[PDB]
C-alpha cells in the first residue's frame, strides 16, 4: 500500500484515479488522503512512523521537513529531469539536494463575476467605491479569505515587503521584510476596508468561495484550484491581473506544488515509480487537472497543451510580479507570525504597527525544540518533558522568572532566572527578597507543600557566591542568579554561583496555565 497526502482544496478525486490505474498495474493499492492541517501533522506522524508514503504540499515547508530528517532525497535520471521545467526542480531544492518531486506552478489572480462586474477594477483604490454601488444593488465587490497570509500578502506586499531577503543565491534570515513601510501602507489598505464594512474580518476560505459562487460578491482572489467549483456555479466569470495598489502590483506568494517521500517509508521505489511513471505524465496530471486545475504544470509537455487557456496566462502574469516562497526551515515561524499580524490587526486587538512590529521579531526568531532532562525543575517542567527554545542572541533581553538553557564548558542546563545585574538579592530560609523587599515565587508552592526537609532553598546571600562582589548583594553587571524550581535537588547558584550573560543561549517556552 502507498498512502498520500494531499491537501483538501485540491483533486485529491482525480489523484485517487491515477492511483487506482497504478493499483491495477502492479497489484500495490494507494490511499489518498486529506486530512487537516496536514502540513503541521506531517512531522508529528512521521515522528511515530505511522506517517504518508508522500506528502503533498507547496515547496516552502518542505525545506523545514528536510531539515529535520523526515524526507527522503530524490534521484531523478537526467532524461526525467529534462522532463520538468528547470525553475520547478529550483524550488525543491534544499542544501544541494532534491528533496521533492514539483507538480505545478500556483500564485492566485483576481477572480470577477462578469455579468455583476464587466470591467474589473485595476486599483485597489477603486475598491470602496466599486463596494458602495454594489451594497445599493444587494451585492459586495470583494471577499476573499481573511484568515491565511497566503491571501493577504499580495496586497500587504505590493508597495514593498518581503520574507526573507534573497541575495547572492541564498537566503539570510536575519533579513526580514515585515515591518518596512510598503507593508504597512498594504495592511493599513487592508484593514481600512473592513473598518469601513467593505469587507468582514471573519471572512474565511468557505465563507468566501460560497458568497462568490453563488453570485452574491463581484470578485474573490483564488487559485487555480478554485475554477472547478466556479464551472459548477455557472458564474460568468474571468480570472485577471490582481488590481495595483499605490501603482504597483500586487505581490502574490508563489508556491510550487510539490510531492516528497517520506523518510521513513518502506515503499520509497514504488513511490518514485508512481510520481515519475504515473502522475508526471501527460495522462496523470489531466486526471488530476480535470478535476481541480493545477496551474501551470511543472511537466513540459502537458503544461504547452494547456498554455492555451487564457487563465493559466493571467495565473502566471501574476506569479511574473510575485515573490517566490523560500524554503528555509524558517518559513513556518514566518506565515505564524504573518497570521497573528493580520488577525490581530483586523480585528482591532493591535494597531497596524504593532502587529508589525510584532511579526517582524517573531518571524526572523529562531526557536529550537528542546527536552528537558532530569528532575532540577519538577514539578515545573519534568524529566523528558518537550519544550520550546527561543534563542538569545550575544548580549542582545532577560528578566527574573524565565526559565533559560544555559551552557558551562557540552553542559547544558535549564534554570530560573532569579535575580539579574542590579539586583540586590537574599533567601531568609525559604523566603525571597529582591531589592529589600519580598517577592513571591509560586512556582515553588508545590516544593513547598511537600518538603521533604525543614526548607528547600534554604538562607544565603549573594556575596557569599562565587562570581559574585563580595562586598554587596546586588548581582554584578552582566551576571545572573539561576535557582532549579526543585529547590531540594537543584545543583543551581547556591553550587556554582552566578552565571555569566554569555553562558545563556536561549528562553523557554512551556505548558503553563
Ligand atoms: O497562509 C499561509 C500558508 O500559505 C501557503 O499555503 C497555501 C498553499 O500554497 C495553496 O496551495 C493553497 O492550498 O492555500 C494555502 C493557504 O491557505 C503555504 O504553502 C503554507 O505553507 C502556509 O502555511
Amino acid at each position: 500500500m502507498l498512502v498520500i497526502w494531499i491537501n483538501g482544496d485540491k483533486g485529491y478525486n482525480g489523484l485517487a484515479q491515477v492511483g487506482k490505474k497504478f493499483e491495477k498495474d502492479t497489484g500495490i493499492k494507494v490511499t489518498v488522503e486529506h486530512p487537516d492541517k496536514l502540513e503541521e501533522k506531517f512531522p508529528q506522524v512521521a515522528a511515530t512512523g505511522d506517517g504518508p508514503d508522500i506528502i503533498f504540499w507547496a515547496h516552502d515547508r518542505f525545506g523545514g521537513y528536510a531539515q529535520s530528517g523526515l524526507l527522503a532525497e530524490i534521484t531523478p535520471d537526467k532524461a526525467f529531469q529534462d522532463k520538468l521545467y528547470p525553475f520547478t526542480w529550483d524550488a525543491v531544492r534544499y542544501n544541494g539536494k532534491l528533496i521533492a518531486y514539483p507538480i505545478a506552478v500556483e500564485a492566485l489572480s483576481l477572480i470577477y463575476n462578469k455579468d455583476l462586474l464587466p470591467n474589473p477594477p485595476k486599483t485597489w483604490e477603486e475598491i470602496p467605491a466599486l463596494d458602495k454601488e454594489l451594497k445599493a444593488k444587494g451585492k459586495s465587490a470583494l471577499m476573499f479569505n481573511l484568515q491565511e497570509p497566503y491571501f493577504t500578502w499580495p496586497l500587504i506586499a505590493a508597495d514593498g515587503g518581503y520574507a526573507f531577503k534573497y541575495e547572492n543565491g541564498k537566503y539570510d534570515i536575519k533579513d526580514v521584510g515585515v515591518d518596512n513601510a510598503g507593508a504597512k501602507a498594504g495592511l493599513t489598505f487592508l484593514v481600512d476596508l473592513i473598518k469601513n464594512k467593505h469587507m468582514n474580518a471573519d471572512t474565511d476560505y468557505s465563507i468566501a468561495e460560497a458568497a462568490f459562487n453563488k453570485g452574491e460578491t463581484a470578485m474573490t482572489i483564488n487559485g487555480p484550484w478554485a475554477w472547478s467549483n466556479i464551472d459548477t456555479s455557472k458564474v460568468n466569470y474571468g480570472v485577471t491581473v490582481l488590481p495595483t495598489f499605490k501603482g504597483q502590483p500586487s505581490k502574490p506568494f508563489v508556491g510550487v506544488l510539490s510531492a516528497g517521500i517520506n523518510a521513513a517509508s518502506p515503499n520509497k521505489e514504488l513511490a518514485k515509480e508512481f510520481l515519475e511513471n504515473y502522475l508526471l505524465t501527460d495522462e496523470g496530471l489531466e486526471a488530476v487537472n480535470k478535476d481541480k486545475p493545477l496551474g501551470a504544470v511543472a511537466l513540459k509537455s502537458y503544461e504547452e497543451e494547456l498554455a492555451k487557456d487564457p487563465r493559466i496566462a493571467a495565473t502566471m502574469e501574476n506569479a511574473q510580479k510575485g515573490e517566490i516562497m523560500p524554503n528555509i526551515p524558517q518559513m513556518s515561524a514566518f506565515w505564524y507570525a504573518v497570521r497573528t499580524a493580520v488577525i490581530n490587526a483586523a480585528s482591532g486587538r493591535q494597531t497596524v504597527d504593532e502587529a508589525l512590529k510584532d511579526a517582524q521579531t517573531n518571524a526572523g526568531a529562531i526557536v529550537t525544540p528542546y527536552t528537558i532532562k532530569g528532575e532540577a525543575m519538577d514539578p515545573t517542567l519534568k524529566d523528558g518533558e518537550r519544550v520550546a527554545v527561543n534563542i538569545v542572541g550575544y548580549k542582545t533581553g532577560l528578566e527574573k522568572g524565565n526559565v533559560v538553557v544555559f551552557h558551562a564548558n557540552n553542559d547544558d542546563y535549564v534554570k530560573r532566572v532569579i535575580g539579574v545585574p542590579g539586583d540586590k538579592v537574599e533567601y531568609k530560609n525559604d523566603t525571597l527578597y529582591v531589592n529589600g523587599k519580598k517577592q513571591d515565587e509560586p512556582y515553588l508552592n508545590y516544593n513547598l507543600k511537600h518538603k521533604q526537609g525543614d526548607y528547600i532553598t534554604g538562607t544565603f546571600q549573594v556575596k557569599d557566591l562565587p562570581n559574585a562582589n563580595p562586598k554587596s548583594n546586588v548581582i554584578p553587571k552582566g551576571k545572573y542568579l539561576v535557582l532549579g524550581d526543585n529547590r531540594e535537588v537543584s545543583k543551581d547558584s547556591r553550587a556554582f554561583g552566578l552565571i555569566d550573560e554569555d553562558q545563556i543561549v536561549g528562553k523557554v517556552s512551556f505548558r503553563f496555565w
